């Protein structure tokens, strides 16, 4: 099951925060950034953007998991205005 999220731009804090360490804070393999928590207040949560904690699989139809931690900052916020985030997920077991 895969749903995507298309939002809108902000300003200075869409709303929500993501968490990465690529080669930026400390040295690592998997460069695929995760969210860490989606804060209330912001285009972000006004439009919706749900409790996310892990890597998302594209950012604006591009896969952004190719870049370090203010790479991938701003790989969103430089996105442009609506940002269009998929996420899938297999059932199993």
């Amino acid at each position: 099951e895969y749903e995507e999220i298309t939002l809108e731009r902000g300003n200075s804090g869409l709303g929500f925060s993501i968490a990465g360490g690529t080669d930026n804070p400390h040295i690592g393999d998997d460069s695929s950034i995760f969210i860490t928590k989606i804060i209330t207040g912001g285009a972000a949560a006004q439009d919706g953007r749900l409790r996310v904690n892990d890597c998302i699989l594209r950012v604006n139809e591009a896969d952004v998991r190719d870049v370090t931690h203010s790479k991938a900052v701003e790989a969103l916020k430089e996105a442009g205005s609506i940002v269009r985030l998929y996420v899938k997920r297999r059932k199993a077991f």
